[PDB]
């Protein structure tokens, strides 16, 4: 297996690519609850997932939601792209605010696996040029995530990899 | 049919006593991301829509979720209890905020009716006495609904009533 160590409580921020399997991983891993996607909070602000005008709200109302699972020191999962720096900057600063661990999780996959997933989703197929804008950028953020303040990062570099994780706690 | 006639920018107060009919009426009559309950802010913050020591986080989600639809010109229903004046206080505060208009919905029922709804319930049964509080409190609350801001006050008298519900937009 590919163990991934996190500490109960912890602020588990994913990194992938539209399409790189996020969703799909955070339902197998984790609990309903404990996982907030930026998805869901387009939905609960303006009845759309899709909708990308509203991404501002929905981030706010997903900073806020985290913020307070973290308060009461619930394990949050952050379903959402987090390939620019400064998406995962104030999940970084909330996790310091309330003294929590964050983890970085990176599905670090060729751009040619997110396209072909995309290719055959059904929900909401997105525009090539958007994955090869997400891939590079994360490609640019590997290195240095340590230093932006992630306490463990772990990163995968295949579909086989992504699929032999385990998360141990404690 | 009982017509209750609302605007498209609509932010409508459920109030009811525990075991009224809230959360079932909300989801019969609306889109499931037009309603937002306090039980469902519960498990947001704390994994379970039970848990009673979460309740100023809850409320404080769901107050911020309803500023941010409001304020986007979507319409809102809040699944909560709302017979204190002070649940109610905020909501309508937050509703004028966005030129939005409140609407109560009241669930004018006997104290019997929820009891023995109660004692069927499969999620979380109350005790008695929550049930009997609450009921006091609505009929308490029912007088002043409009002087406290809320633009149309709907209320329902007998479960024959709540079923015959349609809402209209006005728009
Ligand atoms: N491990 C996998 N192998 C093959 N297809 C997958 C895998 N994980 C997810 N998918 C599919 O690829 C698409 C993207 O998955 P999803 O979890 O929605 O990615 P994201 O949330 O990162 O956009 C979906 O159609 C999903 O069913
Ligand atoms: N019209 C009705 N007749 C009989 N039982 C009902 C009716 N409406 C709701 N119930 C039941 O009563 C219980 C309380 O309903 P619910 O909508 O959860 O109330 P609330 O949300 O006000 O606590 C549930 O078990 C529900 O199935
Ligand atoms: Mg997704
Ligand atoms: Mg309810």
């Amino acid at each position: 297996s590919m163990k991934l160590t996190i500490p109960e409580l912890s602020l588990v921020v994913l990194i992938g690519s539209s399409g790189s399997g996020k969703s799909t991983f955070a339902k197998k891993h984790f609990k309903p609850t404990e996982v907030i996607s930026s998805d869901f909070c387009r939905g609960l602000v303006s009845d759309d997932e899709n909708d990308q005008t509203v991404t501002g709200a929905a981030f706010d109302v997903l900073h806020y939601i985290v913020s307070k699972r973290l308060q009461l020191g619930k394990l949050t999962v952050v379903d959402a792209t987090n390939v620019q720096e400064s998406a995962r900057k104030p999940l970084i600063e909330i996790a310091k605010d309330y003294h929590c661990f964050p983890v970085a999780v990176v599905f670090n996959l060729p751009e040619k696996v997110c396209q072909e997933r995309n290719k055959n989703r059904t929900d909401r197929q997105v525009e090539e040029y958007v994955i090869r804008k997400h891939t590079q950028q994360l490609k640019k953020s590997i290195k240095g995530l340590q230093r932006e303040g992630f306490r463990y990062v772990y990163i995968l570099n295949s579909p086989e990899e992504v699929e032999e994780v385990v998360f141990e706690r404690q």
